[PDB]
């Protein structure tokens, strides 16, 4: 399907996933945006998630079929590879050490782990056009951030299959003829 | 259950396994403390107790099972994650060489593990909801500490494993009809 | 057959490639260009596709094989090899934020790569006396642009086997005799 | 035992082994230090022995015993591990070009080495209540000493397994009785 | 049979093979040089081959003759080894991108190697007393260079089995005597 | 113990090895030279041969005879350690371009290596209590000398197996008895 329909149907999804775990939890605001922007661009103070995608994989050998075109005599030849591609999601939260209701970045992103594997979604997802195969790490790290202090930023990898579709054409043939020797 | 509740449950286990070390082996005080500060913080020249969180383990294939809401005709379904995490426990301790009476932080670390070993702490931390593995290694590191004075930080990582809770909605059936033909 | 032919060939096939490649997403232009350039340059601003050169398999003992020459009575020695040469292929292109139609250069990369593994443009390429084998990866690595803006720089393998010819000289005997001893 | 003693009793027998080794070798004199000094130190002139500990394994699943207080009519529950207690033991020696009798640094740690593998000092160490390993390698390093005369660091590494105690309370019951029913 | 006449040999033959690449593929003109320079030295800007030894493996238990010399009543031991030896074989060239008629360093490297895997080759080489093994990988790589401008350096590596002598000396016998006792 | 005996007879091994070198290649001069000098000194022009002690490797449990003193009664424990010593072997020679005479620093390396693998020469070392394993590898390594002059350092590792004693005392025991219960 290619970047853009994926990218935006992801956008989507996270968006209702984050909505979903607003009301889950109650953290006041989130965002979803893309990790490399290309622009210069500052990070913003709300509960935030983001994604990136980091290699790919084909998947099999490719699949031909042929379609005929009557009025041209020509065969369109279709060809359909099963690519698996890998987005890395990961938040970002900051603990207020004074408020007394405590919500976790990585409960954030746990719940939104959570959210994309249960059988539901899938079944939403799967008139969507892809899947979502199984998640089996979830890693906090600490860095220093900006105004000094600590903070976390827990990450996790995903793995969501689809289709690719290439057009070519090529010749037909309408007879055949043979000799017989002995 | 996220991580909230699970930091309270092992700070308040901390804290009694210090308060059982204290009379095992005679320390001045103790304290125990989270390691990534939200806020600048000094450290304390007390024997200390630092813990942090690594990662997560789904460990498992979600289960998912389905309760029914009559007054609204619909199914909540219910899936349940087993997850594991695991966390980092290290001690620190300045050595006083002119006093007879003599305690390692490595000691301190040894019997904060056994403590947690034992089959009774087990059997108490059950009702809460959550149990340990084993733990296999404690090492030493030497540092030079900001006195310029070397100084030991023994560390060892522990494992907890409980149930992780989503909720989410889906409709309901409630008669069947079919046409059968030859 | 050498490297020149090897790589006028395989720059007149991404020529055509890039051209399928426009027609299908409907790029502004491309350009086809050879990463390491001999006297200095500067690169373009536009979707280009790069290509090098890296590794070389011989992939089997050589065969030898003996052609006379009747006039100056000396056989010619050719060896064959059958080698196996290893090309990387990269792409670059810059998202513009707020035009509404998208193509990604990791687009680029996935149709390019697609193109070459159509079985149609292997039937074509066979009678250039090459071939090409399975591609396995692609990898989206993200740098900082000479703009201090973020940028993403596609890539991946792919593989064309061929086959070396050497010529020499060698002398010839026309009669055999022998002795008998008992 | 903890570290207090067992580092006391190493102390004390590594002592002995050194003046094995200077009756054996005729050494100027030696001493025993260890290898963290929580002051400042200097490190002295004469041939010396070092050790410290690294790091610990459980080495295996705990074990409980039951002993009952009829006096307060509780069960003090003793549970023992078994841990290995690795530690790394290093020497010192500088080597006067113009002597005719001649000692290496290597000499020390071999001769200490085996004094510490012989069946007599295993069962003289058997009453002190732990047991040692066997001993794979001694390598030597080259230093520099203090920006003149190279010098060298032999060293090895040695296991000490023994028993670590731990006690607690639980309740107890004095009757039994149930339901039958069919 | 020791390095100075192996070199000897090796530039004999890689100056034969330079000449016949000469001829295959017109180069203006070859040069060969070792990469072991004694004396300071300043390269050439002409298409050069360049060689260097890596290292050395015995290959087998050694093999002793004896041979005895009448006149002084001794044996003189002989002792072979069959060696092995490693090659290092590396090519320069720089690109013009004017001149129409087009020859890379990768294709004089290619020739290069592929001259030493000849049969005929092999046949002139064993009257000299030293055989050739397989060779399997040739790479490109890249750098700068001191006029700010890329080119590429490849290399490969070559395999040259011989055999060493060494001569010693030995005391002799010439009659035996026994006790029989019972 | 046991160390610096091993040395002065593999210095004087070594002498002898290059005496025979020496006439066999005709070298101008050579020294035998430790390294790690413990006193700041500088190299020396002439032909050279450096070693270096690695490390030991005890090689089996240790074996312990006794033998008993009747004047004191007592037994004296005499344990015996089979170990390993690692050799390492190297040498250093500048070549000039000039001269016709050619004599590499690896022929030097070489023929040692040579000299030492022999059976006569393992024979002769028989009766001074040590024996030598195989020798598996020659390396060469370029240095950079006064800032230009590139030079070779070829290097090899020798293995050297002996028997290392330490003595002990125990009590003795010179009669028996007991008693039969039912």
């Amino acid at each position: 399907m290619f970047d853009g329909e994926l990218i935006a149907k992801l956008v989507v999804e996270l968006n209702a996933a984050m909505t979903s775990a607003q009301e889950a939890l109650q953290f006041p605001d989130f965002e979803v945006v893309q990790k490399a922007q290309p622009t210069q661009q500052g990070t913003s103070t709300r509960p935030t998630i983001f994604f990136q995608k980091l290699f790919d994989i084909p998947r099999g050998w490719p699949a031909t079929d042929w379609h005929l075109d009557n009025t041209a005599r020509k065969y369109v030849e279709i060809t359909r590879q099963h690519v698996e591609t890998t987005f890395q999601i990961s938040s970002l939260h900051w603990q207020n050490p004074e408020i007394t209701h405590v919500v976790t970045a990585s409960d954030i992103a746990n719940y939104v782990r959570a959210y994309f594997q249960a059988r539901s979604t899938i079944e939403r997802v799967k008139e969507l056009d892809f899947l979502i195969l199984r998640v089996s790490q979830i890693s906090n790290e600490a860095f220093e951030n900006d105004n000094h202090q600590f903070e976390f930023h827990p990450s996790f990898d995903m793995v969501v299959t689809y289709n690719q579709y290439i057009r070519l054409y090529e010749n037909a043939a309408y007879s055949a003829d043979g000799v017989l020797i002995g």
